C-alpha cells in the first residue's frame, strides 16, 4: 500500500461543514463518505444533504436526528430510499425537520455498504487506499480534542468508547508520527481548517478503527 494517502488531492472531498448545535455528526460522516464515491463514479464533486438524513433516516433506522445516529444505517436508508438529495437542494438547518426528500433533487445513490473488522488499523489503511474515505467513530470527549490546533493528536486519556462520527480521508506520517487524516464537521475553525491528524498504529487510539464503514455506488 502507498505510505501516504490524501483524498483531497484527488478532488474527492467536499468543503468542511459546520453542524452547529445539532448532533448530526453521523449524517455528515455518511454523506462525506458517499461524496467521494460519487466523485469516483461520475467525476463530479457534489456536497450531499446531511439534513436529508437527519429528517428522513429516523426511527426506522435507529437514528435520532440532532440527538445522534449511525453512519451504517444512514447508508441503508439511502439504499432503501433509492437516493439522497444534494446539499444545495435540501440545505442544512441544524434542527430536526419533517422529511422533505424529493427524487427530483437526487444527487447520489447507494447500492451497499461495508463495515470493517473491529480495531484493525491495517485493514482500515487498505480500505482508505483502495476504496476511498471511510466513516468512523472516535472518542472526542476529551478537552484536548476541542483545543487541537496542529501536529499529530495523541491523548493518553482517550478510550475506545467512541461518541463522535467523522471521516478518514487519508493517512501518512508527520515528523515521525504516523497519523490518520480526519475530516470533522465543526467548521473550518476547528483544528487545521476543519481537519485533525490523529495517531495511527498506536493501539486503535481513541477507537478510530473501532467501527469503520464505507458505501459504494
Ligand atoms: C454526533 N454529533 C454525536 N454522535 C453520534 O451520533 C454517534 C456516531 S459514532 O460515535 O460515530 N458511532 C456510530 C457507530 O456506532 C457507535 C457510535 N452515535 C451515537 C448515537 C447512536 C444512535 C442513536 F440513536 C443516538 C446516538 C452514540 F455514540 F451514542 F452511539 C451526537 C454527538
Amino acid at each position: 500500500l502507498p505510505d501516504s494517502v490524501d483524498w483531497r488531492e484527488k478532488g474527492c472531498v467536499t468543503e468542511v461543514k459546520y453542524q452547529g448545535s445539532c448532533g448530526a455528526c453521523w449524517a455528515f460522516s455518511a454523506v462525506g463518505a458517499l461524496e467521494a464515491q460519487l466523485k469516483l463514479k461520475t467525476g463530479k464533486l457534489v456536497s450531499l444533504s446531511a439534513q436529508n438524513l437527519v429528517d428522513c433516516s429516523t426511527e426506522k433506522y435507529g437514528n435520532k436526528g440532532c440527538n445522534g445516529g449511525f453512519m451504517t444505517t444512514a447508508f441503508q436508508y439511502i439504499i432503501d430510499n433509492k437516493g439522497i438529495d444534494s446539499d444545495a437542494s435540501y440545505p442544512y438547518k441544524a434542527m430536526d425537520q419533517k422529511c422533505q426528500y424529493d427524487s427530483k433533487y437526487r444527487a447520489a445513490t447507494c447500492s451497499k455498504y461495508t463495515e470493517l473488522p473491529y480495531g484493525r488499523e491495517d485493514v482500515l489503511k487498505e480500505a482508505v487506499a483502495n476504496k476511498g474515505p471511510v466513516s468512523v467513530g472516535v472518542d472526542a470527549r476529551h478537552p484536548s480534542f476541542f483545543l487541537y490546533r496542529s501536529g499529530v493528536y495523541y491523548e493518553p486519556s482517550c478510550t475506545q468508547n467512541v461518541n463522535h462520527g467523522v471521516l478518514v480521508v487519508g493517512y501518512g506520517d508527520l515528523n515521525g508520527k504516523e497519523y490518520w487524516l480526519v475530516k470533522n464537521s465543526w467548521g473550518h475553525n476547528f483544528g487545521e481548517e476543519g481537519y485533525i491528524r490523529m495517531a495511527r498504529n498506536k493501539g486503535n487510539h481513541c477507537g478510530i478503527a473501532s467501527f469503520p464503514s464505507y458505501p459504494e455506488i
